[PDB]
């Protein structure tokens, strides 16, 4: 039993949680910065969230527990000087220029400035940025002009991957974040997943910029420019167009994209389509063959990364058909010029993806074929809301269009991709059709949805019981593995996605700031949108796509064979021996 007074406020309760949460759970403003995903930065904490405890003085609210007898102040003078001293001398090691900031619009720091009005007592203006800056990586980049070392970036990636490729270093006496031993982070254990970027407060830590492949592109009289989105842009990008939470924008986004100037608007579903193809009917050949188990998928390059750098056993195991990203691509560079007559080279594809990683796949050096890339640019969510409004698109105000349907078309299988266990439920409706040589009507697979980090289930195919496994967010795959559940039992078919809750909390998404995380569960309101859009579909198999027929039919053949084999599928190995 406590009571504590704040701000002159008795309350009674029975809670044991921190100052912080208290205030926050009854609308009682205390602010923070280095607090986040549960921790604040233990080594260097920021004291953003002090308040006055009588009896006690200067206390973080954010890792102190109320006790009985608590009497707190959280605006108090001598609180408001301390808090707006700590951001003054945070301004002292910030390069603070907003204007050409790509957070401008949604700076966590730069609402605290403003809130407390503080300047720094020597403006930060390093005359040469180039020590600062790190843009070796495919998939990420570092400005350290803006860093605040909140750790925040540090807490997420150990929280989210496990991996701890995310660190605190010592360069040249001064204390910075970077990859181990100061590598780029390609070259470390590091998934480039992004969820340290997700995790900054500033801008910091960046994706790799492609604005500049597409702007050349579009430019470039001769190129025909294909872009498609991923299925989590659509439930995503309109949290930046101040529209909310949850909000399909599938339509406005094709409308965007033609007023941007690209020269054919595809979609990504289609591909997730396609990789159903192929990937169902490999599972079916290995059911059939009742071998080899278990089959993993291979489409989160994430994932990939992981079993690379931490699993090479499992290299095997993996599917090698390619993920929508680059079964697309393929398919852009060899069936879409078969219908339209363009020369297969002046073919330039863009993605919009929700996912740092996706730009290290598409920049893989044998993800090509003739000398043609499957993918030449990924652009993120976050970087396709910035190309509109640079544009000055009225996005929130746009008629809805529709995609081109030769490789635009999708099902609802598709659809739910974006979410984890998106891919098994699709893989599961085409696969128990294809083996049972029949049209099932009961598709929907609840127990593979959902934010659990490992979900399994038992399936019936073909009058045999076969174990599947949703494993959700990296640190769930290595729970899964070093805990021994993979020996448990015979598993069958496995889906790993990086990042819990699957691509609709990718590294590329929109940043949300810390109250708007706890007011909405966004892992869940994102994901929503794709199945209430399969719920809504005609089509909810990835083998009903009238688009896609056409195109196996066509062009393609048989998947798993022929054809489809030799150009859709993409093997992982483990290296070559050698020594050292
Ligand atoms: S990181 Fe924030 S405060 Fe710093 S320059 Fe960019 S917008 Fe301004
Ligand atoms: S990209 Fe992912 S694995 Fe690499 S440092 Fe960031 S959070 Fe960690
Ligand atoms: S890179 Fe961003 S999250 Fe990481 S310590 Fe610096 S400001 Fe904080
Ligand atoms: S879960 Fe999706 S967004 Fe995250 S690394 Fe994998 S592919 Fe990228
Ligand atoms: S928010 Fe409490 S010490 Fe940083
Ligand atoms: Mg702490
Ligand atoms: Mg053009």
């Amino acid at each position: 039993m406590k009571t504590i007074i704040i701000n002159g406020v008795q309350f009674n309760t029975d809670e044991d949680t921190t100052i912080l949460k208290f205030a926050r759970d009854n609308n009682i403003d205390i602010s923070a910065l280095c607090f986040l995903n549960n921790c604040n930065n233990d080594i260097n904490k920021c004291e953003i969230c002090t308040v006055e405890v009588e009896g006690t003085g200067l206390v973080t609210a954010c890792d102190t527990l109320i006790e009985d007898g608590m009497i707190i102040n959280t605006n108090s003078d001598a609180v408001n000087e301390k808090i707006k001293s700590r951001i003054s001398q945070l301004l002292d090691i910030h390069e603070f220029k907003c204007g050409p900031c790509n957070r401008r619009e949604n700076c966590e720091f730069l609402k605290l400035v403003i809130k407390y009005k503080a300047r720094a007592s020597k403006p930060f203006l390093p005359k040469d940025k180039t020590e600062y800056v790190d843009e070796r990586s495919k998939s990420l980049t570092v400005d350290r002009t803006k860093c605040l070392l909140c750790g925040r970036c540090v807490n997420a990636c150990g929280k989210n991957t496990e991996t701890y490729a995310m660190k605190f270093l010592n360069k040249n006496g001064k204390t910075i974040i970077g990859a181990e031993d100061e590598k780029c982070f390609d070259d470390t254990n590091c998934l480039l997943c992004g969820q340290c970027i997700i995790a900054c407060p500033v801008a910091a830590l960046s994706e790799k910029s492609h604005m500049d492949r597409v702007k050349n592109a579009l430019n470039a009289p001769e190129k025909h420019v294909i872009v498609a989105m991923a299925p989590s842009v659509r439930a995503s990008i309109g949290e930046l167009f101040n529209m909310g939470f949850g909000v399909d924008v599938t339509g406005k986004i094709y409308t965007a994209l033609r007023q941007l100037g690209f020269d054919k608007i595809f979609d990504i579903n289609f591909g997730a389509d396609m990789t159903i193809m192929e990937e169902a009917t490999e599972l079916v050949q290995r059911i059939e063959n009742n071998g080899p188990f278990p089959m993993f998928t291979s489409c989160c390059p994430g994932w990939v990364r992981q079993a690379e750098n931490y699993y090479p056993e499992l290299l095997n195991n993996l599917s090698s058909a390619k993920s929508p990203q680059q079964i697309f691509g393929t398919a852009s560079k060899t069936y879409y010029p078969s219908i339209s007559g363009l020369d297969p080279k002046n073919v330039f594809t863009v993605t919009v993806m929700p996912c740092t990683s996706k730009k290290f796949e598409a920049d893989r050096p044998q993800m090509e074929k003739d000398g043609l890339r499957d993918i030449d640019a990924v652009i993120t969510t976050r970087e396709l809301a910035k190309m509109i409004k640079d544009a000055k698109i009225p996005f929130a105000k746009l008629e809805d269009s529709e995609a081109d349907p030769a490789m635009g078309e999708y099902s609802g299988a598709g659809a739910i991709f974006g979410a984890t266990g998106g891919v098994m439920e699709a893989a599961l409706r085409s696969a128990k059709d294809f083996a049972e040589n029949a049209e099932l009507e009961d598709i929907e697979y609840k127990q593979v949805r959902g934010l659990n980090g490992i979900k399994e289930a038992e399936v019936e195919i073909n009058n045999n019981k076969y174990n599947v496994a949703v494993i959700n967010g990296a640190s769930n795959l290595f729970k899964f593995m070093k805990s021994g559940m993979i020996n448990e039992k015979q598993y069958h078919f496995i889906e790993v996605m990086a990042c819990h809750g699957g691509c609709v909390n990718g590294g590329g998404q929109p940043h949300v700031n810390p109250k708007d995380l706890e007011k909405v569960d966004i892992k869940k309101v994102r994901a929503s949108v794709l199945y209430n859009q399969d719920e809504h579909l005609s089509k909810r198999k990835s083998h009903e796509n009238t688009a896609l027929v056409k195109m196996y039919q066509n062009y393609f053949g048989k998947p798993g064979e022929g054809r489809a084999h030799e150009i859709l599928h993409f093997k992982y190995k483990k290296s070559a021996w050698s020594h050292p």
